[PDB]
């Protein structure tokens, strides 16, 4: 309905730390992390292969709590 998420905008592999060209925000089901929140991703590491176009979850990023 109206609340965004975090979206893979390319394949994200294993261990890469987040960049802003890696993520876009679309209103996907189930929903994921907030779209909110790109800003305070860059820099931390996926812990999991997030292909394009995958909602990213809370469980796939490293130290992230929100």
């Amino acid at each position: 309905a109206n609340q965004a998420s975090v979206v893979a905008n390319q394949l994200i592999p294993i261990n890469s730390a987040l960049t802003l060209v890696m993520m876009r925000s679309e209103v996907v089901t189930p929903v994921g992390i907030p779209a909110e929140d790109i800003p305070r991703l860059v820099s931390m590491q996926v812990n999991r292969a997030v292909p394009l176009g995958t909602t990213l979850m809370p469980d796939m990023v490293k130290g992230y709590a929100a």
